[PDB]
């Protein structure tokens, strides 16, 4: 059954709930991203409105096999009307397509929902600075204060240099990034270009990609890994024995493997700088590590939350354990103990 946290009151609303067959009294069914833990039960066989991104539904038009007739892409930044209430997209900056929804209830209650997201100052200036919220349905993803991690901007800046040097050091290596999901784009597109190759990669990812308005990828992303020497694998690839054997399908045409493992948070964030970060090796691969992230830290949660000031906070990540609810809660106490609200 549907938890909560997933519902909208005073409206026939549901954000992310697609596992739970029919969910009574829902009239329309949001999806804030085209992530499986929030799509989950999506098919061709849905025949309830779904309402969601430009991005998201060619998303679901094409992967799911969602009929176009079901599928309500809304516009960014802009007030739209659905069953009678007023509702604004905005970006969560977190994958392509990702928006946190922004709810105008009958009686007078604002309600935004997060979806997933990496809170920003960027996000001061939309139209959230215009009116106050009741309710903040909130990403906890890394709700605890040993959650630090550096900026994008940081994390890519390693990743070019470190690439650069190595194939530079040696034309016969291969860079390898991995992949799961839809996100973390920059990584392998930022390495590519200062490499001057394309992104090779299985048919399957390439449609995925081409789903997503990126402007000029045709010109950064390839099907034919022959002429491209940056790989993109499944993550669960990026290991010495996944990457030896990609190594030997090659043909020969490369001698050593560079690849990265782009990750939410690890523990070295604790004791290590960006700069300071090293690879694992084994023979003539190397995996690096990297922390880059699309969840707010917990200095950015925390920031997000004291400007916005909501009467009311909804965590909807880590609410499966007391110990962990009863931690975001005392934080959440702090935060507004300090602000003054
Ligand atoms: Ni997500």
């Amino acid at each position: 059954t549907c938890p909560f946290y997933k519902k909208i009151p005073g409206t026939g609303f549901t954000v992310d709930a697609f596992q739970y067959g029919v969910v009574e009294g829902c009239t329309a069914y949001f999806l804030t991203h085209f992530h499986s833990d929030h799509y989950a039960g999506l098919s061709k066989h849905f025949t309830f409105p779904v309402y969601c991104s430009e991005i998201t539904g060619n998303l679901l038009k094409n992967k799911l096999h969602v009929q176009e007739q079901y599928i309500h892409p809304l516009p960014l930044d802009t007030e739209c009307i659905v069953n009678g209430v007023k509702v604004v997209l905005l970006d969560a900056n977190h994958c392509p397509g990702a928006v946190m929804i922004l709810f105008y209830l009958p009686n007078g209650t604002v309600i935004l929902h997060t979806g997933d997201f990496r809170a920003d100052p960027s996000m001061e200036r939309s139209l959230l600075a215009d009116q106050k919220v009741h309710m903040l349905y909130l990403d906890t993803t890394y709700c605890s204060p040993e959650y630090t991690f550096p900026s994008q901007q940081e994390v890519i800046r390693f990743a070019i240099n470190t690439a650069f040097e190595a194939v530079t050091l040696n034309p016969h290596a291969l860079v390898v990034c991995g992949t799961y999901s839809i996100g973390k784009e920059k990584v392998f597109l930022a390495i590519a270009d200062v490499l001057g190759s394309k992104v090779g990669m299985s048919q399957e990812k390439y449609k995925t990609l081409q789903c997503l308005n990126i402007p000029e990828i045709n010109s950064l992303i390839t099907t034919d890994m022959c002429s491209s020497l940056v790989h993109l694998l499944p993550m669960m690839q990026i290991n010495f024995k996944g990457l030896q054997s990609h190594l030997k399908k090659c043909g020969g045409k490369y001698n050593q493997i560079l690849a990265f493992r782009p990750t939410g948070w690890t523990h070295s964030n604790k004791f290590t700088r960006i700069a300071d970060v090293i690879p694992q090796t084994k023979g003539n691969i190397s995996i690096y590590g990297i922390p880059y992230s699309e969840h707010s830290s917990y200095l950015e949660m925390k920031r997000f939350v004291q400007w916005l000031k909501p009467q009311k906070i909804i965590p909807t990540v880590n609410v499966g354990t007391w110990k962990s609810r009863s931690t975001m809660e005392k934080y959440f106490r702090e935060w507004k103990l300090e602000a003054g609200y």
